């Protein structure tokens, strides 16, 4: 590892056009000083591989403001108006790739794996191609995404994704010892860890340099072999994107969603109703919440003194963890998710089809496509029954872009609870008292079986 | 995580015929108590996915001795005569898979990836198929390995390997906290870590159970989500397979090999000459030695009282590590190796071809040799005696022995010469042992070679 | 042999899902009446082993049109849009197998040989696996071909291919005597002959039934032992797929290709330039042209009134044969080819590599191209325009198109140069089109090449 | 094709040590003139690939007398005392290879196939190796055969055999036209046909040269491309090795064996009882007899005027064929046999095991190992029940060299008829009247089931 006292020195040789991997999930674990250094070098036309686009004036957004990025390869680019403007104007190219796929393609890039298969994105536009990566000033499409090759293994369909390697990686880390060994703090690890292994030259900025021997050998997150250039970041603003401190239809969904929790369950909860539902878990029940940016054991929002820029949830809110929590990188998080280790994945949806196709993302798909990619994880959708104008949200076929095909196992609305089966379709198993099966018929766009043991819709006791 | 006080209770439901992942590299990090529990349950016909076969009376060898294994899926199975015996007799099935491929297939299996590509094994018997996985009693081949599918990416060839998942995994770990979070000690991590994610039911035995909060959250090697059953092992023998404590032709190779080292270099040294050469590294030079069983920063053999069963090198010798060393799992180790992060890989060879094909492994298995030379980014340097007994060529047009890799050697160091090897142009004699002539080399080499315009007498490290 | 007066009676017991071998090369020697009988029985989901797919409305194309075929195992399936349509739509499965391998696998299937080795397909997608045999409606790959196992014999690589056997074979023959002995006419023999031995129940339709004793015993092509069911075909359309009756860059290649011919030579000429070159053979020179569909002694295209549906060349063109010609079956033809008995094989190429890899076939299938260059004993001469549109290199370090063969080309003839090709040393420019310079060739060739010390202006046949 | 007027001219360049393929089955279709020419050139140390060793003073035996052969690769070398003497004395090397395997290895050699699998020889010394190929003068072994690799396919075991290619082939043919196209007459085709394709230089001698155009193109047995050198043989002796012109225990076996015949059956009959049994086939029944030297449709022994050196059966007897007979080469004959196209193969045996192993060959195995190699062909053994001294011939395990393993389906003796099953063993289905099941018990060396429908042993009506 080569140590630098000046960040510009550490990155001055990045060529125009370089593919640069930039760590960070939201504003968590971003290499703010290395990004500050690129503003000074003025290198341009970069293809930035960055999970997110920071915010308008921070993180990757600073490089978008200065127009130093030709293309971004990211999974979620919301919360950044300059980004949106450039994209629509045809000034910026954008390849949206599922978050877990982005993590794994980066990991493959550092592991000598040119390509691998993942179900994430199967049946969606990731597979189908056709998304505008780049527009012409006239508003037409200049570059459309390529469809992905898909192959069946063990009766399931998987898309072939290729490794992502960078010319450079700009990595934010916590500490580096004098040998160049590096560790990451809390959830700031995310993509920084795998990105450190996937570029020809990795540049890491750390908050502190410690003596060789400060780390237990077993606990070095990134061995020095991956750290080519190391600089102690000069300034850390610790920006927090969203400071989060500790109707009846919605309340009803929350209260029935709260009943999906089981003792010992591992769950991943999308923001909104699913997350609110966790507030009703019995202190008697032990439920472990997984966060896809690399956390297992999420706790409630922090009391003001617990607020930590390094600890946010997938919705980018400041959060806390419970005793016995663990942190891990983004590739490891999605290995955990894709491998079906989470028992329950509960999320909101705009539409769900008869056989469980889900439309809930189209800013980018973030980790939603990965979260529903495994048949081993029970996917529970919580959403209001019908859309504005009473248009069906549950129907034969989604009309909105799919997040996944035949991946929903249960739908919870304020009116009903449907179990969903990829081959047989819907089964009404709970019914809000006061409504009748025919009321459901009228608000649902496809047929459904009625369970012989249909009960009034339950509501958690709390 | 469910805690058990009895190991048999933790594994009694394993079915006959189950595929069981068993952690451990050699005797390092083996789940000796869970294995002991399987001897009691008597479950049989297991397909054991285990990097190695332990030794005759320990680790997986115990289950082979009791005949509870139908098939082993391993990368290296030497040091076991009952294994050898059962294999040749047609009583045991064996699929040899490159060590790094095994680690990655297991990882894939826990990560939802059904298959991936790797250059490891391309152009070898792994790709080619035809190795006997199983013999019949009369010596006929009952099952031959399947060839692997090939695909080209970015101008190179890779083979398609599929995930490995087990019904159960028997994992050895260091400590578990009360929530089921687990950590591994030193090099005992190896395959235990990835195997914990790749089975329907993971059973972990640990040396000690500690309070929730004993681990820093960032430093939990295996989050509790992957630990289904946990037991504190009742007995730990701390078996050490090889207790390693601190001619001229060979010495010459060693001394020229020592000159391949450069300050700041990351190197992986095979046992024998390569490793011996590291003893001549200048205390002025900083060289980081990587061990494929998951270590970066290997040090010299320990004094006797420093020996640690949890710390061994790839040759299964007890070792030490230097300040700033790190440990990591087998899949990570081979990601590091396959990704080309090691600058120099120096190993022994039986044969090397004109364009750099290497034969240096063949039934004991290829271990990590095929992975070690799988990347074009790592410089591969072979150190071997020039010619075989009877002066048969070892360096020639084509290897006649099973390949470890195709066009992967960049340099050959023998007691007579040093050849740089290029996949397109072939051999270039760049150093010549003084007293020998270019014609002497011609006579001991089985293919043509260019003679560098800057050919020098063969160098020898100063030490 | 059991005689039938009704074709439907002869095939009514074929089960849905049966594997059925169907004779014929193009529309030559196809069992049109048995196929017509299958349209009436309606049997479905057949795995049809048929060299070709007939044409849209004839031969196997009729069964594709009625959707009675689940999978085709063929070597060449061009000239059929319903086939193409069903394949891409995921309605039809297709395993492309080299023509000669198909013939030999079928023969093996009737000879009790479960598997054999052939160099045909080594280093290509046949060995490598991964071709889509079947797509799903959304375009995903439902079934990918399996790679083939490799083995080395006498220093060369071969792949292991397995026998093909059918439940039934639908065979077209010329005459059967009353005992069930059968003969084939001209080139209509092709696959019909070997397919008669490789199915549990063989059904043969013939044009005429003659008295026992009409055949000389030595001249029965298929002994009655292989003929289980026999029917005199009710109707024979004598369909002819291609009625063939007797620039300067291209002309230059042709005229230099014509100089590859030698008196007494056995040659196999691919359609296009190679075949055109044969028109310049001196009536003084005797050259015997072999056709892989089973002919030795091809002659010029016939006058219109000499056209015979039973006599076509490999490009499916109607032809004639010269005095002393012979006909033989497809397995025999490829034994002849694979055995290296043809002295010169001249074909077109899309790309040729420095060491002689050839890309000249790729989904229509590789036909006999992979077999044609499979032998080191046959000189393989490629005739192609030097560079592709946009001047992209066609001759280069490595082909970027699917290989037909590895290191199998011995010479390249373009409108600018003639290169001898050596598998170990590469290219040697031996002739140069006058007016061009060695540097001009450098600019249009994607790899280095030696310049012969005896380089001459490119020759042109006198005619 | 190059035509020669002098045979010596056609073969003078054969090197000492050359591997030479010599056509012929017994004395049928031997290249007598080319062999005469080798006597004059004196080339030595040849490895002669020849199905048989001719007889003492003819065919290959002439080359053995002159000591010009170092090694023979043959399937049957009986009827030649000089051969036997040299072999035992250690002067001649001998590799016995099953006839059908020899044919197929030669064919593979001309077809570009380096190796193939065949069940022929599985479970026998062909697989096991250990046969002396060469003795030392002291009577010990100098060279022992190598075991063959065996691999399972579709649940069956097959041995890997490698191609045989020659430096030269000496081929006897009937006619050649002026272009070099060649045809073979009757059963003289045998190995000459495949040998013409498997050597670097093929030399063919023919009885007559005819005009181009004499052969129908479809009926050229060997296209000119395979005929490198052609000579019209100067002399043809038409030697006939065995001139064959048209007790009660043995008679009983014959009469019960005659009942194995069925209308429309294809059968291959070994010499002795099986062949004698065919004399009792009803003129009402149509049975087609296959001869492994390349004939289908064998008829009775010839009346003196029908005697033809070109037409002999597998026992090398002069024979005739019936209307509608066909001739074919040795590789094609064994493809027919190995592929299981013959319905019934009836042969004599020295021993048969409980599960159907057969010992009936140890001169060489000839085609016996191939004849029983297919599970599709019913193998019926006809033999006297017990050996001299009443030793068991039917027992648990044969003690004599195996011809095949689990390949016998029925055993016919003068006392009993046993069906044989590879998994269940023996089932006594017929019993010679006057004998009891216990009498069979006493004469049989293993247990056997007694059919519930056991009948007195049948005897053909004729
Ligand atoms: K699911
Ligand atoms: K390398
Ligand atoms: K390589
Ligand atoms: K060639
Ligand atoms: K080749
Ligand atoms: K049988």
């Amino acid at each position: 590892t080569k140590f630098y006292t000046d960040a510009v020195e550490a990155v001055k040789d990045i060529p125009n056009g370089a593919t640069v991997l930039v760590g960070g999930f939201g504003l968590c674990g971003i290499p703010e000083n290395l990004i500050g250094a690129l503003l000074k070098t003025g290198v341009k036309e970069l293809t930035a591989v960055s999970n997110n686009a920071g915010v308008d004036n921070f993180g990757l957004g600073l490089l978008l403001q200065s127009k130093q990025i030709k293309r971004m390869i990211s999974s979620y680019v919301g919360e950044n108006a300059e980004f949106e403007r450039q994209y629509l104007a045809g000034e910026l190219e954008v390849e949206l790739t599922p978050q877990g796929t982005l993590a794994e393609r980066i990991r493959a890039g550092g592991a000598g794996v040119p390509a691998f298969y993942t179900s994430t994105g199967y049946g969606t536009l990731v597979q189908e191609g056709g998304s505008p990566i780049k527009y012409n000033k006239d508003g037409s499409i200049a570059i459309a995404s390529k469809p992905r090759e898909v192959r069946e293994f063990n009766g399931q369909h998987f898309i072939l994704e290729e490794a992502i390697r960078g010319d450079f990686a700009l990595v934010k880390a916590w500490k580096a010892d004098q040998a160049g060994n590096v560790t990451f703090r809390k959830s700031a690890r995310n993509f920084n860890l795998p990105m450190c292994k996937a570029a020809e030259t990795t540049v890491v900025e750390v908050e502190e340099i410690v003596d060789i021997g400060s780390f237990a050998p077993e606990d070095i997150h990134i061995p020095k072999i991956y750290v080519h250039r190391l600089v102690k970041g000069e300034k850390y603003e610790k920006r927090i994107e969203r400071l989060s401190v500790r109707d009846n239809v919605r309340e009803r969904i929350i209260k029935r969603a709260a009943l999906e929790f089981e003792d010992g369950m591992y769950a991943n909860l999308g923001i909104g109703i699913p997350l609110l539902a966790s507030n009703f878990i019995s202190p008697n029940m032990t439920v472990h919440l997984q966060s896809e940016n690399g956390i297992l054991g999420l706790g409630p929002y922090p009391l003001q003194n617990e607020v930590d820029a390094d600890l946010i949830n997938a919705g980018k809110e400041t959060v806390t963890v419970l005793p016995g929590a663990s942190y891990f990188s983004s590739d490891e998080s999605f290995a955990m998710i894709r491998g079906g280790h989470v028992n329950l994945t509960m999320l909101g949806a705009m539409q769900v089809s008869k056989y469980g196709d889900l439309a809930n993302w189209m800013k980018g798909m973030g980790g939603a496509m990965d979260l529903v990619s495994s048949a081993k994880t029970k996917v529970v959708v919580t959403m209001e029954h019908s859309a504005k104008g009473n248009a069906h949200k549950i129907m034969e076929k989604c009309t909105l872009p799919l997040t996944g095909k035949q991946c929903v196992n249960r739908i919870i609305t304020e009116k009903a609870v449907f179990d969903v089966d990829r081959k047989k379709g819907l089964t009404l198993i709970e019914l809000w008292e006061g409504l009748t099966v025919d009321d459901i018929k009228k608000s649902t766009g496809c047929d459904f079986a009625v369970s012989p043991k249909l009960i009034p819709m339950q509501q958690v006791t709390t």
